[PDB]
This record gives C-alpha cells, sequence and structure tokens, in this order.
C-alpha cells in the first residue's frame, strides 16, 4: 500500500504589486518505486537514478552550467 | 502501509509590494520506496540513487557550477 | 506502518514591503525507504543513496560549485 | 509503526519592510527508514547514505565550494 | 511505536523593518531508523550514513569549503 502525495487543500482596498509571485521554484515531485531491481556497474561515468529537484532564481557567468544531473566533463584547454 | 506526504490544509487597505514571493524554491517532494534493490559497483565514477533538493537564489561567477548531481570533471587547463 | 509527513494547516491599513519572501528554501521533503537492500562497492568514486536539501540564497566566485552531491573532480591545472 | 513528522498546526497600522524573510532556510524534512539493509565497501572514494540538510545565506571565494555532499577532490595543480 | 516530530502549534502601531527574519537556517528535521541493519567497509576514503544539518549565514574566502559531507580531498598543489 505504498503511496506518495503532495496536496494543497482549502476547504471553506487590497493592491499588490509585483507580488504572489514564483520564480525558479519546483512544487510537488511525488516518486514511488516498489519492488524494483537496479544493477548498475559504473566505470569512469555519471549514473543518476534518484530524484533531483533544483530551482534556481538566477545563474549568471561565462561558462557556467546551472543545473546539471548525469554529467561527464572531459574538456581540454 | 508506506507513505510519504506533504500537505496544506487550510480549512475554515493591505499593501503588498514585492512580498508574498517565491525564488528559488523547493517545495513538497515526497519519495516512497518499499521493497527495492539495488547493487551499485563504481570505478572512478559518480552515482546517485537517493533524493536531491536544491534551491538556490542567486549562483554566480565565471566558469562556476550552480547544481550538480551526478557529475564527473576530469579537464584540462 | 511506515510514514513521513510534513504539514501545515491551518483550521478556523497593512502595508509589506519586500516582505514574507522566499529565496533559496527547500521545503517540504518527505522520504520513506521500506524493507530495500543496497549493497555498495565503491573504488575512488563518490555514490550517494541518502537525502541531499540544500538551500542557498547568493554564492559567488570565479570557478566555484554551489551545490554537488555525487560529485568527482579530477582537473590538471 | 514508525513515522517521522514535522507540523505547523495554527488552531483558532503594521508596516513591513524586509521582514518575515527566508533566505537560505531548510524547513520539514521527513525521512523513514524501516527494515532496510545496506552493505558499503569503500575503497578511496565517499560514499553517503544519511540525510544531509545545507542552509547558506552566502558563500563567496573563487574556487569555493559551498554545499559538497559525496565528493571526490583530486586535482593536479 | 517510533516516531521522531517537530511542531509549532499555535492554538487560539508596529513597525518591522529587516526584522523577524531567517537566513541560514535548517528547521524540522525528524528521522526514525526502526530495524536497520548497515554493514560499512571503509579504505581511506569517506562515509555518512547518520543525520548532517548545517546553518551558515556567510562562509567567505578563495578555495574554501562551506559544508562538506563525506569529502575525499587528495589535491596536488
Amino acid at each position: 500500500g505504498v503511496v506518495a502525495a503532495a496536496e494543497k487543500t482549502k476547504q471553506g482596498g487590497v493592491l499588490y504589486v509585483g507580488s504572489k509571485t514564483k520564480e525558479g521554484v519546483v512544487h510537488g515531485v511525488a516518486t514511488v518505486a516498489e519492488k524494483t531491481k537496479e544493477q548498475v556497474t559504473n566505470v569512469g561515468g555519471a549514473v543518476v537514478t534518484g530524484v533531483t529537484a533544483v530551482a534556481q532564481k538566477t545563474v549568471e557567468g561565462a561558462g557556467s552550467i546551472a543545473a546539471a544531473t548525469g554529467f561527464v566533463k572531459k574538456d581540454q584547454l
């Protein structure tokens, strides 16, 4: 009887300026794994099998990497 | 009887300026693993199988890495 | 009867300026593991299988790494 | 009958300027492990299987690492 | 009958300037482990299986490491 849940129940001269804002938001990620089988053999690389939630407002810079999941970087400068 | 939950129940001359704001927010990540089997063999790399939640407002800089999950960096400068 | 929960119940001339703000916030991460089996063999790399919650307002600097989960860095300068 | 919970119940001329703020905040991380089995063999690397909560307002500096979970650094300068 | 809980119940011309602030705060981390089995063999690396909560307002410095959980540093300068 497995379950994952994210709920927002709401049973029942104002001025808003630049308010009630959502910028770079992750909301409500539900994940279930039941009776799964994984075998990972990794030599020198990247393996991601889980849950990744990234929320960013601002990332700035030349040659930057903002969000990287399962990433191999082998550059030659 | 496994369960993960994140709930926001709300049973029942204002001025907002730049208020009630969400910038770089992760909210409500529910994850269940029941009767799973994992085998990981890792030689010199990166393996991520869990839950990763990253919330950032601002990341600044040349050649920066803001959020990295399962990341191999082998550069030559 | 396993359970993880994060709840915000609320049964029942103001001026806001830059207030009630959320910047770089992780909120409500619920995780359940029941009757799981993990085998990890790691030689010289990185393995992450748990729960990681990172909340940052500001990270600044050239060549910086803000949030890194399961990360192998083998650069040559 | 295992349970982890984080609850905020609230049964029942003001001026806010830059107030009621959340900057770099982790809030409400609930985790349950029941009848799990882990085997870790680690030679010279990093393995993280637990719960990590990091909350930072400001991290500044070139070549800095703000939040690192399961991290192998073998650079050559 | 295992349980971990963190609760904030609240049954029932002001001026705020830069007040009621949360900067670099970890709040409400509940963790339960029941009938788990762990075997760790570690040779020369880092293994973290527990609960880590880090809350920092400011970390400053070139080449600094603010928060490190399960970290192997073997640099050559």
